[PDB]
């Protein structure tokens, strides 16, 4: 039955928040402020085959800057350019989500134009001045991939 | 019945091309890659509301680059920079697709990498030589208005 199994991809689509599926900041592929994009710093980047990279200063959960690795493609690995000029020149802005935000309000904060990587944060009541915890990221391949899987739109 | 709704919007969507989608050419912003993006020329490109915008050389269909919007944020019209210079510096490649392409694989492009405006276009037998015309462009924004407009997604 094709409607069935578009009932049931639909259904639990909309039970995911980006906390489901995010991926946890302990396995992002991330990368220091103050890299140089040297070979090495490169290599370790496109092999990731991560698209979008968050950029730290000292704790990884001080996410100060994107990187998006397609800005990448004409970059030369052998004139070694700071990741500071990269990111200081793009300057794109940093977009947080909670982590109970489901994906249609997830899908409307892309399409309002906020950053398509985005960093997926909850309250923390419980250490010592309550803060932001980062959980991780989600982008917007994150969430079409989502879409693609719950096969809603598969003919 | 929440069912019927979800059924209803998926079907509806699944019968999509991205030529029902798309903005034709001729109802599309576009800029001539001459242009200098003085005050008049920036006021224009931020009144027309759109945030990805073909450019042009001599005529409309002949698109040679992209201008994302949001890449001119930083961009001060009192220096009247080239967009030539804009263009040429970020070099974003384009994306054709054929004007019966469904959405779901116009997601699963846009999810690979490919840029997030593509350009639609049917094959033209009818003058004199074949050649693919361009009929009009479709953006990322554009499905994702498709499928949210579907309220598939909706709670």
């Amino acid at each position: 039955m094709e409607e069935l199994n578009i009932i049931q991809g639909a259904l639990e689509l909309r039970t995911k928040t980006v906390e489901d599926v995010m991926t946890p900041l302990r396995d992002c592929f991330m990368i220091t402020g103050e890299a140089i994009l040297d070979f090495n710093t490169m290599s370790e980047i496109m092999e990731s085959g991560y698209t979008r990279i968050p950029v730290f200063e000292g704790e990884r959960s001080n996410i100060v800057d994107l990187l998006f690795v397609k800005d990448l493609a004409f970059v030369d690995p052998d004139d070694c350019t700071p990741l500071k000029t990269i990111t200081k020149f793009y300057n794109h802005p940093l977009h947080f989500v909670f982590n109970d935000t489901k994906l249609d309000a997830m899908l409307e904060e892309f399409k309002k134009g906020k950053s398509h990587l985005a960093i997926v944060q909850r309250v923390n009541n419980e250490g010592e001045d309550p803060f932001y915890e980062v959980l991780g990221i989600v982008t917007l391949e994150d969430v079409i991939e989502e879409i693609i899987k719950s096969e809603i739109l598969d003919e």
